């Protein structure tokens, strides 16, 4: 590939290892050292062929000289924590390192404004499974075209994650507002949060393997009369597509910083429009 | 509140010319108490709702509309007949100013396009009037179109459950599978799944047992090369009620659209589903 390589902070976190090892096996350049969290020792892991020197995140000054003298290039992604967000995001900006952020919380609004404002390319999505942002997109487009469509409908809503989310999904909240442009009355309480294992095994299909690391949601969509049943469904087992997605959003960012685009601040939406690579 | 012109509904004596009259009635619209029926059918009165319609026969056209347009100026015509019957009955209706709603399948659709667009009579002609289906199926080909090759390497099936002897796969699966291939999915048309058994359509597809003769269940299926993302889409419609409840909002939309005047004489389901919704 003529795609830059690829920093990943954290290869030792759950998605961020994820996301290095699929980043290998694409063939980007993964650069051989990370940054891991406070609280996290110095240690080196195999990512496919790749030996990555994982350094704590005090060194992270000097880790990032030795990254940009040897990969001038370099895109970072960080899958850190919602508390290192903004810091992490600031310090890229600072430094003039192009990333893709795919965790989730902090200040989404500081967020998006510390990298448009310094001009950084980036790429800053919650949601990085690409393949469930264009159903989260389609349902958002249904309701701008037709509103009311569903006027009078029921909606029922249940999610299956590890018992790790007390919450329920930004991805659903989303979708459940699309549903209300449609005509829907359902509040977000609402939601049917499934987080018995014996439950999700059983009932909701989640494998026995996939209980501490899945994404299991169900829409249904009745009449009034009975007559008339939607049911929709995305069910995400482990993080291979948020790792699938990050590698194409990494390429597609490498390619508007060859360009040299006007535009800086990009999303998701924006990497599904431009198509596989 | 409607304020809705009143609906004349030919036939209300055929299956969904009478679930159109009846759901018509319960949302509240004015039912005009006469219809046309088909050659060879006598005259009748049939009670829809607490309305009693008077039946005619349809070599009494001219004298019956006559009648319609002298106590119900504003009226829209609901057409639900025959193939056979389409493009006559679309011509006497352009002939005569009358305003229609088209719910009737075949004849020859271009010549039916072209008379309701050349006379300029304000109508609605759309062969599928089961308006959420519509909305579902617009909406994925408009998704299809944002973002190409967006599931490019995951696999796909169809299933689909019609009463017996649709040996086609629906017009409706056609479409969505179409947006789907823009999708990046590689699928043959032939690969549908067709389940005619009703053992199977029960069992397997959820289908009601009072409703094996007049059903149309679809189910999506798209997987990862991996196996580990499952995205599943169903539209499930048993009986005749989603076209019922699709023409009473047609009829709504249009009434709204001859109101005010509209540049714009034909109109099809996209259309309405654009309007909003009016109840
Ligand atoms: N965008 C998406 O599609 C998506 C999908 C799944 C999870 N997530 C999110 O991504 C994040 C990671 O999820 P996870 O399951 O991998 O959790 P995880 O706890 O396994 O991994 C996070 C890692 O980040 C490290 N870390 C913390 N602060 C850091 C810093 N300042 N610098 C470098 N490393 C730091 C931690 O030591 C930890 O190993 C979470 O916010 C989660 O909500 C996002
Ligand atoms: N748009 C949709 O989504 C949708 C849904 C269901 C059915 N349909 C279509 O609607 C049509 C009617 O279906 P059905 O089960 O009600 O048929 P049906 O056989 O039950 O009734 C049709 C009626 O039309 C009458 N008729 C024939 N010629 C006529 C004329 N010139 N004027 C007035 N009446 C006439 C017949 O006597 C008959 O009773 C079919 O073509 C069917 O494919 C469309
Ligand atoms: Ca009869």
């Amino acid at each position: 590939l003529a795609a830059a390589p690829v920093m990943v902070n954290d290869c030792t976190g759950k998605v961020g290892q994820a996301v290095a090892e699929a980043a290998v096996a694409a063939g980007l350049r993964l650069v051989p050292l990370s940054l891991t969290g406070p609280g996290r020792g110095g240690k080196r892991v195999v990512i496919g062929n790749v030996e990555v020197d994982v350094r704590e995140v005090s060194e992270r000054e000097d880790v990032v000289k030795e990254v940009i003298t040897e990969y001038p290039n370099v895109i970072v992604v960080d899958y850190t924590l919602p508390a290192a967000v903004n810091d992490n995001a600031e310090f890229y900006c600072k430094q003039g390192l192009p990333f893709v952020m795919g965790t989730t919380g902090g200040d989404r609004e500081k967020l998006l404004d510390v990298a448009r404002k310094s001009g950084t390319y980036s790429i800053i999505a919650p949601q990085m499974g690409k393949q469930v942002v264009a159903f989260v997109a389609a349902m958002e487009i249904m309701a701008k075209q037709f509103p009311g469509a569903f006027s009078g409908y029921t909606l029922q809503v249940t999610e299956s994650h590890q018992s790790t989310k007390a919450d329920v999904s930004g991805t659903a909240l989303a979708v459940i507002s699309s549903l209300r442009k449609l005509g829907l009355d359902f509040k977000d309480e609402q939601v049917e949060l499934v987080r018995d294992p014996k439950e999700q095994m059983t009932r909701m299909g989640v494998p026995e393997q996939h209980l501490n690391g899945h994404a299991f949601h169900t829409y249904k969509i009745i009449s009034p009369d009975g007559t008339v049943f939607f049911e929709f469904k995305h069910n995400v087992c482990g993080r291979s597509i948020y790792a699938q997605g990050t590698v194409d959003a990494v390429l597609f960012l490498s390619k508007k910083i060859q360009e040299k685009s006007e535009k800086r601040l990009y999303n998701m939406i924006d990497v599904l429009e431009g198509g596989s690579m």
